[PDB]
């Protein structure tokens, strides 16, 4: 199978600059070369150049709508392109608003895909419910079929078509949900595993259940959108919105190893790595290294070890 | 339901001055304001002023017996008062000896209550078994019916009436038990989950079993006495007796979330926060913050989120 | 029962100097004295003085083969001696290559022993598969009967006799396995619990299965070879090969308590503690304290507490 890396050095979805440096830091850490060591064919598409929309006035509370909408339209085009050729798309953020383009493009080719969202947040604030006009906290609102017409059309997003329903998404790691968002997920009946279900069940059973929920009836492509703040700040401190009490490095790797085993991974997002938010160089290195480890894990790297087939090492 | 915060700025139960500042630090961190945002009606009763007993000579090894006994008599009077009017009492320590008064007063109104003690310690040393005369390590000895007359009467504690039996208490988090205390818990058949049972069972099953043990036959009010050293020093470093290998921030929140769900929480103690023991201001901040988080969780704050009823956020 | 402490201040099994200081650091922390407080009789045999083999030319890739072979021949003699007298041998490393003599010696007396190997690494590289000629990463290759004749004879190891088979060893904590080693364990059918099985099952069920696997049929002497890097670097940072995502302090203690409860502990190795690799004095203190705690745990110290039998504490 083929892997295509696409860097989305974008940050207008939130107020903290620096996430645009994310793809660079990940490449600098040897992400691409380490992936070539796996059984996959790797092709680096490079970073996308995002044109800045001048005079991008905020829409009500929503900041940089046009700049975010345009960058996402462009990303969706690139992703649909790679997906069409039958390759696996790996997007390196950038803030989480880029999931709009990533998932949209992916869904054009695989309309029946399901999404596993790993994040401390639901990121499902609608333009009417946000306390800040920050779009990184609103991706899922733009993708749900059930949220269509429940919020005014935003400048720059008219190309978007709600591709997935409430039945096709599962959240893992939740621990910082606004009252509005919580209202939404309860009302829509969206399956989730907050830190409390993880604590109650253990990560092993959490994965068993998300799989029987999403793949029980039909086997379909999986899109894993991974916000690095889903792990505890001790492992991924260099992020914009760290929340204590998160998934451990072990649980994170467990998630990715189980996904790899399904043989159904189709799209992957490694989002919110912000190299400029590390208090010490080691905090940055810690964050990058774990992002890299999770990516490699999605593609076969096992903790029990790996050996090349047909090679008699004796 | 109504909540009433009662501060017990007392420290004579142990040698390290500082726990008296506990209530102030917790209020300073916005505990009361954040509690008002919940569905509960909150009333801050202020801090109790304890009269110092001059010439408080030690009773054998037992230090400050009269000061501790008197402060507890006054606290018991206050708690019995609030409980009577049908409100939930929340005591902010202060060292753990104040549990004598908090639980005594609570039992005057709800004689059939049960106690869930979260601590790294059993705090069940009798005046005869203590290696130090410190009363913060002896609360439970004074409250147990099965321990009546097994130790000489102490000056200042004649008002105390053993209110709960060995069948009504469950310990969680044990990892530092003296040989004597160990002998007592084994002999009396007290249900406990030391760190090894937590490790073996997982916090989810630990809670399931404590509830089936304490509420299996009769549903009765619950008194949760929470010693902050029950959690690992990594989370609550600002305490007088930190012991490595404790409960995680996650397990602590899981305990409080499950207790909230029973609908039976009647009394709560947040003990042993000592602001002066932090090696760095961040250490004190870390400690206070988690204490606040545990309190809020007892009253409904969930990690999956919360939304006000009847409010259509769309 | 009797315990005999044997110090193995040896470091030629790997490139980083400092592990020889391991035994001194452990003794300085009061290990021997703390052991005497347990129900066991303790005899400290002191530290073995290892004769350095001049002109120890590498065997192909393999470094210091003769020095390592000789130090291990001498250690095996000592251990066979103490085991013969019916005492429990406790070896203080020193690098993990010393497990060759430690297990060899033990097996001469107890041929039916089983081995529980706690380590991040399988340490099963053969002289032909090592990327570095370091012998600390090859102990098990020399002990396995199934690996006899699969690699050339090494200068200094002619005295070694493969004592255990693939059926007698269980690995716990694996998270850094070379391709070659992974091929070997998979081919030979060796039972193991990598961090992913630990995540999936929980330390409790992991221990239940290693016991039914090794002792289900015949109860036999247990040799526990413990490499301190088996625990996460947060607990044991002063080692030569730290790998993130390891066993916690709590899981490590759980392992030792369960082993203690079997009543079959016969031999114990506490390897890889390197004092000179701590970045701050505290890091060395943290490493030493947890190694001491694990040792005392094997010999009865429980987290729920201990009380001396026949002493009425009331
Ligand atoms: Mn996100
Ligand atoms: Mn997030
Ligand atoms: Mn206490
Ligand atoms: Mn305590
Ligand atoms: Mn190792
Ligand atoms: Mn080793």
């Amino acid at each position: 199978k083929p892997i295509e890396i696409i860097g989305a050095p974008f940050s207008k979805g939130q107020p903290r600059g620096g996430v645009e440096k994310g793809p660079a830091a990940l490449r600098k850490a040897g992400l691409v070369e380490k992936l070539k060591e796996t059984e996959y064919n790797v092709r680096d598409h490079g970073d996308l150049a995002f044109v800045d929309v001048p005079n991008d006035s905020p829409f009500q509370i929503v900041k940089n709508p046009r700049s975010v909408g345009k960058a996402n339209e462009q990303l969706a085009a690139v992703v649909a392109e790679t997906q069409k050729n039958g390759t696996i798309s790996v997007v390196l953020g950038g803030d989480h608003s880029m999931a709009i383009g990533s998932i949209s493009g992916h869904a054009r080719v695989h309309p029946d895909l399901c999404v596993i969202w790993v994040d401390a947040h639901t990121d499902i604030n609608t333009p009417l419910t946000t306390s800040s006009g920050n779009l990184h906290g609103q991706p899922v609102a733009f993708l749900l079929k059930e949220l269509k017409g429940k919020f005014p059309d935003v400048p720059g997003f008219s190309w978007v078509t709600p591709c997935i329903s409430a039945k096709d998404i599962v959240y893992i790691g939740l621990r910082d949900v606004d009252p509005g968002e919580h209202y939404i997920i309860k009302t829509l009946g969206i399956k989730y595993f907050s830190m409390t279900e993880v604590d109650k069940l253990g990560i092993g059973k959490v994965m068993e259940e998300t799989f029987s929920y999403l793949l029980g009836r039909k086997k379909r492509p999986i899109h894993l959108s991974f916000d690095v703040d889903g792990l505890d700040p001790v492992f991924t401190p260099a992020t914009g919105t760290p929340v204590v009490g998160g998934l451990s490095y072990r649980e994170g790797l467990y998630i990715t190893e189980e996904i790899y085993k399904t043989g159904l991974l189709s799209g992957l997002d490694i989002m919110e790595v912000n190299p400029t938010l590390g208090k010490t160089p080691e905090e940055v290195t810690r964050t990058v290294n774990t992002a890299v480890a999770l990516t490699l894990s999605c593609f076969g790297t096992k903790r029990e070890g790996n050996h090349k087939p047909e090679t008699d090492y004796l």
